């Protein structure tokens, strides 16, 4: 078993998200594009591209109205099914609060569940500068994406303005936001691809994230004294994201050393985590050596069920 994983933009965020991976480079994933807006697609670098509404927008976008993404999804289900055939998971990425991500995305990952993929939606809510009516709009799609995935990571754009100075590009903000969804899949990719000292595969993935809610996916990386309690913080870490690591009552948890990790600092890792998360937690826990490592240490965390 060698999991098939697809990564389907939906609108122009999400599509933004798509290019920017594509261009970053990631072996053995899928790029599913998905827009109204024809214009928009033709630039895509995407191997699978889908055009949705073709017969009721004319290949515009959708401005920035829900009912006409989600009816231009309805349009080209058969279209949609297609491009997913084969996936064992599907990341649906997607900005929430415009016309064809907040309705096309939910119709997107309820195809996908029901075709049987383990389903992530990785959305955006709107900056706060962007008013009311995005946000409302925003709120209705995240609460029907929700019900269409298996597991949900939301990042809400207003977290962005946390993290930079006033001179920070916006596409540098923009990649930040991105980096979320590309260490997620990378992620899922390497776990898939390697085999562990002590294993973890997909079918742990499954048992996190399967019909799960909310979820964090996090990674953190040190070296030196206490690098592994380090990184297990940065792991949990959050500021990007509206799920925190408190409650959590599923977790996937994973540490990459060099053969100088110890018990005792895997052990304080874990703690890290567990202190954090619900008392009845289901952790599944994985250890990599990879020999090529000196004094670095990765810890990564997916949480779910809160
Ligand atoms: N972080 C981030 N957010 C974006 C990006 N593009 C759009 N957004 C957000 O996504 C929302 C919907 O925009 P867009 O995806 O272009 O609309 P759609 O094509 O109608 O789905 C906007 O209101 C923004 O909050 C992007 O590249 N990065
Ligand atoms: C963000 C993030 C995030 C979340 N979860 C994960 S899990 C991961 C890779 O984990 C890995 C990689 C290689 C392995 F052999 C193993 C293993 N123990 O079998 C593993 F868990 N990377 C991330 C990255
Ligand atoms: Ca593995």
């Amino acid at each position: 078993h060698m999991a098939t994983l697809k990564v389907i933009g939906v609108g122009g965020g999400g599509n933004n998200a798509v290019n920017r991976m594509i261009d970053h480079g990631m072996n053995n994933v899928e790029f599913i594009a998905i827009n109204t807006d024809g214009q928009a697609l033709n630039l895509s670098k995407a191997e699978s591209k889908i055009q949705i509404g073709e017969k009721l927008t004319r290949g515009l976008g959708a401005g920035a109205n829900p009912e006409i993404g989600k009816k231009a999804a309805e349009e080209s289900r058969e279209q949609i099914e297609d491009a997913i055939q084969g996936a064992d998971m599907v990341f649906v990425t997607s900005g929430m609060g415009g016309g064809t991500g907040t309705g096309a995305a939910p119709v997107v990952a309820k195809i996908a569940k029901e075709m049987g993929a383990l389903t992530v939606g990785v959305v955006t809510r709107p900056f706060s500068f962007e008013g009311r009516k995005r946000q409302t709009q925003a709120a209705a799609g995240v609460e029907a994406m929700k019900a269409a995935v298996d597991t949900l990571i939301v990042i809400p754009n207003d977290r962005l303005l946390d993290i930079v100075d006033k001179s920070t590009p916006m596409m540098e903000a923009f990649k930040e936001a991105d980096n979320v969804l590309r260490q997620g899949v990378q992620g899922i990719s390497d776990l898939i691809a390697v085999s562990g000292e002590v294993n973890l595969d997909f079918a742990d993935v499954k048992t996190i994230m399967s019909n799960q809610g909310s979820a964090l996916m996090g990674i953190g990386v040190s070296s030196g004294e206490n690098r592994a309690v380090e990184a297990a913080k940065k792991a949990i870490s959050s500021p990007l994201l509206e799920t925190s690591i408190v409650g959590a009552q599923g977790v996937l948890m994973n540490i990459t050393g060099g053969e100088s990790l110890s018990l005792f600092e895997a052990q304080e890792a874990a703690d890290i985590v567990q202190d954090a998360a619900d008392e009845d937690v289901n952790m599944i826990f994985g250890t990599v050596i990879n020999p090529e490592l000196q004094d670095e240490i990765v810890v990564t965390v997916i949480a779910t069920g809160f």
